[PDB]
């Protein structure tokens, strides 16, 4: 067949490789990006399409404009189970029109020396003397099977990671996802009979009936347009999740019409730290392949482009030194660690104390405000939960008369303080990995017995 040659293979267009493509353009690097779907159907993963701001400046990525940008989000209100308490968390994103902007991301990354080919499926997987060189590639729209050989392989499949599962198992990139570490999430875009009260403002319901391992959502696309939906914990048993959608929908969207239905579905969603290392002998893994997804809020649209942008980092400096092993793609996991990687094996644990806490649980945490506004986001945006505010909290939760895990919460804060370090503390070397690896498996393991 016919053998091209590419400094970056990029596998996989959405948030994750779009980003990966715009960061690493114009910097002396041949790179080819493919994706299976048509270039109109690119990046239309079901999703919340909901994205903070501060991602966009932080990575200096072009802001979401005209079409690309539905509806300005100012802030989230938080719902209890017996939706007494409505708690009010402010602060700047976007709703998306997620295939328009990530298409643009492409095309303005293509105008920057980036090829891309739509329509274009990585099959196998060029793994010779113990590297990955590249991928072979289906293109039907001219029907070709291409060889395509790189230097470093860029991995951004999404949940699916159809790319380095192929990959021989004596690779650690090649970890797999644990039932219990991800969430199924299903959504619908819907028109509204009346105008949406503060459309400006993302509704999300916490219920551990409706939603057992996650909750319900309600995003306004507009004054009219909303997208709604859940996410439950897998591997527990639970039934199919359009049951819980289909039995619970009127409770938390009793405006939309279900006549005016635009689109839906669903997807598989991480829910836990990422890989223990996101770069191997030629190949980096970024995105949902490579679990990028915050633990908490299941948001991994903005943490995506964060794997993409470290990807670019660590891959122009293998070129600096002419080194493409582990080692000299290792800063991929120094940089996204630092960025984002610490907060989520610290909400990792953190996840694991929410999903086990009861309806009578949360009703009383809200109503009796065991944390307030300023340590909440401070704890979703840098994974801290401080000693100071959970013993302010634990104040609070002396006064509960009936058992509860919630007594537990200086003891997980203190499990989350620990792993936090633990990462920080990541391995210079992946010769130290295995040894670092069995040690936050330690901390997973005890914390896991700690809650019962
Ligand atoms: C229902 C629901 C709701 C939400 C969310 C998920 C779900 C399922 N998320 C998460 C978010 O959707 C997701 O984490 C990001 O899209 C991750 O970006 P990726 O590009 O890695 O995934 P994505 O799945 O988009 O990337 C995979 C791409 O690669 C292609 N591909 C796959 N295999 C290939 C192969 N072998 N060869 C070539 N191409 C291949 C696919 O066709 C696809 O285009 C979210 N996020 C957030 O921050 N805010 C939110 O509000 C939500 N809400």
């Amino acid at each position: 067949m016919k053998e091209l040659k590419y400094d970056v293979l990029i596998i996989g267009g959405g948030f994750a490789g779009s980003s990966a493509a715009y960061q690493l353009s114009r910097r002396g690097l041949k790179i080819l990006l493919v994706d299976s779907k048509p270039w109109n159907r690119i990046g239309d993963k079901p999703c919340g399409d909901a994205v903070s701001k501060a991602h966009f400046d932080k990575l200096g990525m072009p802001y979401p404009k005209g079409e690309e940008l539905e509806n300005k989000i100012n802030g989230i209100k938080l719902y209890s189970p017996d939706m007494q308490t409505v708690w009010t968390v402010n602060g700047e994103g976007f709703e998306l029109n997620a295939p328009l902007y990530n298409q643009r991301v492409l095309k303005e990354a293509q105008d920057r020396g980036v090829e891309i080919w739509d329509l274009t499926t990585a099959m196998k997987p060029i793994f010779e003397d113990g590297y990955v060189k590249g991928a072979v590639l289906f293109n039907r729209r001219t029907n070709e099977e291409l060889t395509v050989y790189s230097k470093v392989v860029v991995e951004a499949t999404g949940y699916s990671r159809s790319f380095r599962s192929k990959l021989p198992p004596e690779l650690p990139i090649t970890e797999d996802l644990d039932d219990k570490d991800a969430d199924v999430a299903y959504r619908e875009v819907l028109l509204t009979k009346e105008d949406i009260e503060d459309h400006d403002y993302l509704r999300i319901f916490f219920d551990q009936e409706t939603s057992p391992g996650g909750y319900w959502w309600y995003f306004p696309k507009g004054k009219n347009k909303v997208n709604v939906g859940l996410g439950i914990q897998g591997g527990m048993g639970y039934p199919s999740i359009h049951e819980y959608y289909k039995k619970y929908l009127d409770k938390y969207a009793p405006d939309v019409d279900k006549s005016k239905l635009l689109v839906k579905g669903g997807a598989l969603v991480p829910t836990r730290r990422p890989l223990y290392t996101m770069a191997w002998n030629g190949i980096i893994v970024i995105g949902d392949s490579g679990f990028t997804v915050n633990p908490v809020h299941g948001g991994g649209k903005g943490s995506a482009m964060i794997s993409g942008y470290c990807a670019a980092k660590a891959i122009l400096s293998a070129f600096e030194t002419g080194d493409f092993s582990a080692s000299g793609l290792w800063d991929m996991n120094i940089c996204y660690v630092n960025e984002y990687g610490a907060k989520q094996a610290s909400l990792d644990i953190f996840r694991r104390f929410l999903q086990k806490l009861s309806n009578d649980d949360i009703n009383y945490g809200m109503k009796k405000k065991i944390i307030k506004e300023e340590d909440l986001l401070e704890a979703s945006e840098k994974g801290d939960l401080h000693l100071s505010v959970a013993d302010k909290a634990m104040r609070v939760i002396s006064g509960l008369g009936r058992p509860s895990l919630l007594f537990k919460l200086k003891a997980v804060a203190e499990s989350m303080k620990k792993i936090k370090e633990l990462y920080l503390n990541y391995p210079r070397s992946p010769s130290s990995l295995g040894s670092w690896r069995r040690e936050v498996d330690n901390v997973l393991t005890e914390f896991n017995k700690s809650l019962s």
